[PDB]
């Protein structure tokens, strides 16, 4: 396991829609995985997408006090992601990104989202997430139609530096 | 001339709208627009506002490739500003602030203003401005109505850090 650079803000690379994932059980895509927990891990990221170490594909991974009613998620890879957002109800919440280092916003997100798609064998992923797990799986699921959530801010009066919002 | 910590976003002091000078051409004045130009240059920067620098008053600075064409502009001292902007004509640039460090983002501008005020002795200021000239004393009357660039941007693919967008 590798720790990868995290592209930063800037790079069009981020900006792009991510490929599916055709392959699955290669070792080619065990290593990929294997390094995005290494570089998510070393960050203490709760999440990371393919994308964000330069590769374009749709590859996303997850697992984890501003959200303290959260129960613990396992590690989880989720490959070609299809999202069903839960309208209406939707919650305002802090985030940051690795791309985006430094800065914290206030994001609407739904409260709840359906998920699906694949784990690194291949075998189906199906659930159902509320609040914060809710919030990281739409804040990858971004990553991969090329959107930062500075581009989902609606309020820049709470977009800031970690240092000076939280000190 | 003392360089004077400068706020970043997140601080809620940006966000508030500056009071107007009432007094000139006091010991006072002449201090913090002294401290503001030891401030600007030290940052290598085109121009300054009082609430940049935690003085919540109408005082601006400036003076100065990206605009090659742009004729050197003196040093000046811009307090209590009245802006006229020009309608139609805008044009997009590159911006950044010292108060949002390590970043940049394209913000559209009036190609052209009038701007119009008082120096730290009470003479008045009446001008008009156009191209990178106008841009400054737009991005400084901006910090004084309580908004930063980032407020300003409608397209958020094109912004991101500094050392990313140019290396
Ligand atoms: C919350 C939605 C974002 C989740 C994923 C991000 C990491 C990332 O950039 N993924 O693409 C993260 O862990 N962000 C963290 C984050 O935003 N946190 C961690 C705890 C609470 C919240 C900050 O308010 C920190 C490390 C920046
Ligand atoms: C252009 C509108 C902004 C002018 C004022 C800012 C400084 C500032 O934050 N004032 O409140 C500046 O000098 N910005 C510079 C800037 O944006 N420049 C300098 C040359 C060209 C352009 C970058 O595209 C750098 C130092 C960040
Ligand atoms: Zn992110
Ligand atoms: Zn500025």
């Amino acid at each position: 396991h590798m720790i990868r650079e995290i592209l930063k803000m800037g790079d069009p690379r981020l900006l792009e829609v991510a490929k599916p994932v055709a392959q699955f059980d290669t070792p080619e895509l065990h290593e990929i995985v294997a390094d995005m927990f290494e570089t998510m891990h070393h960050a203490n990221g709760a999440g990371l997408a393919a994308p964000q170490i330069g590769i374009g594909l749709q590859i996303i991974i997850f697992g984890f006090n501003r959200y303290p009613d959260a129960p613990p998620v396992p590690e989880t890879v989720l490959i070609n992601p299809k999202l069903e957002y839960m309208p209406p109800d939707m919650e305002e919440g802090w985030e940051g990104c690795l791309s985006v280092p430094g800065m914290r916003g206030v994001v609407s997100r739904y409260a709840k989202v359906r998920y699906s798609g694949y784990d690194q064998f291949g075998a189906k992923i199906d659930r159902v997430a509320e609040g914060f797990h809710a919030r990281v799986v739409q804040h990858e699921y971004d990553h991969l139609i090329g959107k930062l959530y500075p581009m989902r801010i609606t309020d820049f009066t709470r977009f800031g530096f970690t240092e000076v919002l939280f000190p």
